[PDB]
């Protein structure tokens, strides 16, 4: 069941898009005027519609955009050249949507502004599709040089239940 957000949260997911993403990209993903609901996919995780069109992924307090989110995005901008992307090779591309975790073998760029901890979005280097979401367990500068290690926690990916759900 849907359950409305507050104008309190709605101006505090408004604020986490705009740190992540630049105000610009933030203001297209959502408004303070925008009607905002809450649904629940499991107990750790809730999914954020704007609109009724599935945008966010909820854990606890922190917001991050859905695949879906991403994947609607990639159809309007080159997600390539996008704040907070991992760009991966297509080799690496299979292994994502498997269920793997993104290694720094795989990565061709990466947004230099990521830190470790970050929330970040993984995408392929050919149609610029998203494949994943996650967190960064090494900087944006550190994805680019390294070869070895493993670079991004995925926390949910395309074809996975969420996508089930929200695509």
């Amino acid at each position: 069941i849907k359950h409305p957000l507050s104008k309190k949260d709605v101006k505090e997911i408004i604020a986490q898009l705009s740190q992540m993403f630049g105000e610009e990209i933030a203001r297209k993903m959502l408004n303070k005027k925008d009607e905002v609901k809450v649904a629940e996919f499991d107990k750790t995780t809730e999914i954020i519609l704007v609109n009724d069109k599935p945008m966010f992924i909820r854990r606890k307090d922190l917001i991050f955009p859905l695949v879906i989110a991403l994947y609607n995005l990639s159809d309007e901008e080159d997600l390539r050249k996008w704040p907070r992307r991992v760009v991966v090779d297509e080799g690496a591309v299979p292994h994502i949507l498997n269920g793997a975790d993104v290694m720094a073998p795989g990565i061709v760029d990466a947004d230099e502004g990521i830190k470790e901890g970050d929330f970040v979005f993984v995408v392929e280097e050919k149609y610029g599709r998203p494949l994943a979401i996650g967190i960064a367990l090494m900087s944006g500068k550190v994805m680019k040089e390294k070869n070895r290690g493993k670079a991004v926690k995925v926390i949910h990916h395309a074809r996975d239940k969420i996508w089930e759900v929200t695509a």
